[PDB]
């Protein structure tokens, strides 16, 4: 059961000795010793203990009554105790551990929930809470936001410091009023394009990371940020000394580099709300040079990176003659060995050679 019939000890209820204390000051008793009836527990509307050093909540299930409970800064893991707790309206664990959030699923008078710095990627959870209308959940490892399309009450939102690129479950969400972005891997805000009541709106220090390309002299890469409006952002400043050639970002790169990047910066108005969607895009650069293998005079050409194994060719075949191997020159040179010999740092051939049978 989740009632006492009898006055019982604060301590013996609330085995935690941080959440004891909170109890006994919420009851403005003198020590966690103190018997307690069920009359005084139901007396509990908010329980406020933040940075207390809690590690767990049981015991919480003997609160029927409480709805705000405020426990930022503390060792909590489990939340099994809060599941029955009906009219809980506001719930706070920034700085917590807490990751299974299948307790959630039966608060539905849940309205404000705070979870950042919870180590936090898997929010499929939050299904189950249509009725949210404040949710926080900066400073986690979130990636997908599907789950927040169906979460059309929410008026302040919090995603900031998190991995997230695909922002298109923030689409239809039209009564978000405060929107926190900044710090992802957002390059395309074409799905904020339709939020008509924003007023607070913020979008800095975003992250994007291309797949890898070939490094090459004259190097194109395309520029992928988008406005709300889809027109592509003007860059802010290239690195190693490129250019922009709209839609192409273009580098002049003479020696191999592995890496390429460039800053955008580009003041936004979404209704009401002024912002500044600002970033870098970073390119990383494979080293690739090209092996040619010459039989008598007809070529085939590979692409391989430097410093990784090559894969032998078909070994060629020639009646009345028997093959000896792939060599550094036609007519002289050493045999390659491709087990050993990995891709040089450079563009060569390889000559078939032939012995008369």
């Amino acid at each position: 059961s989740e009632t006492i019939t009898v006055p019982t000890p604060i301590k013996q209820i609330f085995s935690d000795d941080a959440f004891a204390e909170t109890i006994k000051d919420n009851l403005k008793k003198k020590s966690v010793t103190d018997a307690v009836t069920q009359n005084e527990l139901n007396s509990i509307d908010q329980i406020i203990a933040n940075n207390s050093d809690i590690k767990s909540v049981q015991g919480i299930q003997y609160l029927p009554n409480v709805t705000k409970l405020f426990l930022n800064g503390n060792k909590l893991t489990d939340i099994k105790p809060l599941a029955n707790l009906k009219n809980l309206g506001w719930l706070f664990l920034d700085e917590n551990k807490v990751k299974d959030l299948s307790s959630l699923k039966d608060l539905k008078k849940l309205k404000s929930l705070s979870l950042e710095h919870n180590g936090i990627s898997d929010i499929n959870g939050l299904v189950h809470l249509p009725q949210l209308e404040s949710l926080y959940l900066g400073n986690n490892k979130i990636t997908d936001i599907t789950v927040l399309s169906r979460l059309t009450k929410l008026d302040t939102l919090s995603l900031e410091d998190n991995q997230i690129s695909d922002i298109v479950p923030l689409a239809g969400l039209t009564k978000l009023q405060n929107l926190y972005l900044s710090k992802n891997h957002i390059s395309d805000l074409r799905a904020l394009a339709g939020l008509k009541n924003l007023d607070v709106l913020e979008l800095f220090s975003q992250e994007c990371l291309n797949k890898p390309i070939n490094h090459q002299s004259n190097l194109v890469v395309p520029n992928t940020v988008k406005n709300t409006d889809g027109s592509l952002v003007t860059p802010e400043i290239i690195s190693d000394d490129g250019d922009y050639e709209k839609p192409n970002v273009k580098w002049h790169l003479p020696e191999f580099t592995n890496e390429v990047s460039f800053i955008f910066y580009q003041p936004v108005t979404i209704g009401k709300a002024k912002a500044r969607f600002h970033g870098r895009v970073t390119q990383p650069l494979k080293e690739v040079y090209t092996v040619s293998y010459d039989v008598d005079g007809t070529v085939i050409k590979y692409k391989v990176e430097a410093g990784t194994r090559i894969t032998a060719p078909k070994p060629p075949t020639k009646q009345g003659y028997v093959f000896k191997g792939w060599y550094t020159e036609k007519n002289g040179g050493h045999e390659w060995n491709f087990n050993t010999d990995y891709m040089s740092g450079n563009d060569f051939t390889l000559y078939a050679v032939f012995k008369a049978e």
